[PDB]
């Protein structure tokens, strides 16, 4: 659309390499604000991890389906989803963390659920510390995403 030179295999390889090259230059508090902003559809694509997330979101390409699905959920089901996905931030699996962030973005794409839950999500994301889990796992996760979603 705007800003991919080549295919998504190249894009994922290249952006995952940029994340590993730059993740030490990004302060944790700034990383977490950038994650919140991505979830709320105010991406800063200059943060390579947020460019990674945006690329993965685009590759998955399920925004319309997940919107319809999330519309069918009640508040109890959404609370369950939020609590379930949030715990990934405290664990050592990056794939789950990336899934959590993207799921939260889908949920914040629903204006009722954004109104109810955006403040608490912003407050709790501020307390996470995921830089080591990104470092340790991003290259592999890039390969796993290529294998699963691309040709």
């Amino acid at each position: 659309v705007l800003g991919y030179v080549s295919d998504m295999h190249t894009e994922l390889a290249s952006i995952s390499q940029l994340v590993i090259a730059k993740i030490e230059t990004i302060d944790n508090d700034i990383l977490n604000k950038d994650i919140v902003n991505f979830i709320m559809c105010r991406s800063n694509l200059d943060n390579p991890f947020i460019s990674f997330l945006d690329t993965v979101y685009t590759i998955i390409d399920q925004e319309n389906y997940q919107t319809e699905l999330i519309n069918s959920l009640d508040d109890n089901e959404i609370i369950d989803c939020i609590v379930n996905k949030f715990m990934s931030f405290y664990k050592d699996n990056l794939e789950n963390i990336v899934d959590a962030i993207i799921t939260l973005k889908y949920i914040m794409n629903n204006p009722d659920f954004k109104t109810t839950y955006a403040e608490v999500l912003g407050s709790r994301i501020a307390d996470i510390d995921i830089k080591q889990v990104i470092r340790e796992n991003i290259l592999q996760l890039s390969n796993d995403i290529r294998e699963r979603y691309l040709g």
